[PDB]
């Protein structure tokens, strides 16, 4: 399968808005798609168990009918760093289970989108971060950036560190997280100049659904 | 003089709160101190000209009596990236003027604190960022980090990039930007483990004055 990891520049960048847009565009191109969010914290209780809304969104946006645990093996209720709640709950986040879950999706889907659990350096244990797993899996990375002043610095930081890990920065998605503002065009220009990867599309400001149309999948 | 550059991990980390704390502690140690913020945007009009509140705070916290323009040579009214407003106003931000202003402070002060104008990668022109000047001046860097979940990733990103530039990360300051929360201790632990530089002190949550006491200057 084609595989991509999605990471945001900051917490408020609408990363899963961009992930649903990406999955929608892949489906429209005729790919059997699957979303995969191995680790999720910040979950609601239900009769079936803990469901995190970002993984629910990946699940409903996959072209394949997938069970929840297939999309999200590790679900934690408190919205904090995975290494904290994993250690509090007594449930190790295992690299081999994260990798097995991706393989299981590859025998069914030919276009898989993987979403992390926070920024690039999200700790999963005291000695293992999400970045170590992505590097191990050699996943191409797609950056999601909110069109805002602070994200010029955040996008550049993240981009430099990914490239330093010897990973491929496959592209970036601009997400308009506020109503139209005064320096929107100049911010888009600065970001296009500085991020060494193709801009895949820009998602307009919506209060926060069919967003596949904003993504040019031919650039990936 | 001893010289230090201060940078924050994100916009809301209270960077000048930490800069006033640092200057206060340096004054209490018997140093002739000077704050220096070469580039500032987001300024108020007065009879004397544009004054930015962060540079005003550096000025009042310096042990030396300094004129405003000595603390802040480049003042722009709109709060946007310096390269945008410099190009709009027709006033180039000159590396040699930024460096001359630091030298002028070194002939009067023996402990100088330099504050940037946004995050690490703040563009000053289309080909020159604040990071290029700091690298050129070979300034030791002090990181200011808000004790919040997103800043674990931001601090690690910034730290990696500074070290990659071959600069010294002199230390970091924890700033408590919210009321006491549930995972405050675990966040402080994770940040102390991951940032490869001494923690210089932690500034408690105040609505936002004598804060020199929270800084251990002996670690610098």
């Amino acid at each position: 399968s084609k595989r991509y990891f999605v990471t945001g520049t900051d917490t408020e960048v609408g990363k899963t808005v961009a992930s649903c847009a990406l999955l929608q565009a892949a489906k429209a191109a005729g790919y059997r798609t699957a979303g995969y969010k191995p680790v999720a914290s910040g979950s609601e209780k239900t009769p079936e168990g803990l469901r995190n809304s970002d993984a629910l969104a990946l699940q409903r946006n996959s072209s394949l009918q997938l069970d929840y645990a297939t999309v999200n093996p590790y679900t934690f209720a408190e919205p904090t760093s995975p290494h904290i709640i994993s250690a509090q709950e007594g449930r190790p986040i295992e690299s081999l289970v994260m990798s097995a879950g991706l393989r299981a999706l590859e025998q069914q889907a030919d276009w898989v989108l993987v979403e992390g659990a926070g920024g690039w350096f999200t700790p999963l244990s005291d000695t293992f971060t999400f970045a170590d797993w992505v590097t191990q899996e050699q996943l191409p990375v797609i950056l999601v950036v909110g069109v805002k002043l602070g994200c010029i610095n955040h996008a550049m930081l993240t981009a430099q560190v990914i490239q330093h890990a010897g990973l491929t920065l496959a592209g970036w998605v601009a997400n308009d997280v506020t109503p139209p503002g005064k320096r929107h065009a100049e911010y888009m220009t600065t970001l296009t100049r500085m991020i060494p990867a193709p801009l895949l599309g820009e998602i307009p400001w919506l209060a926060e659904a069919a967003t596949g149309k904003y993504i040019n999948l031919a650039l990936l």
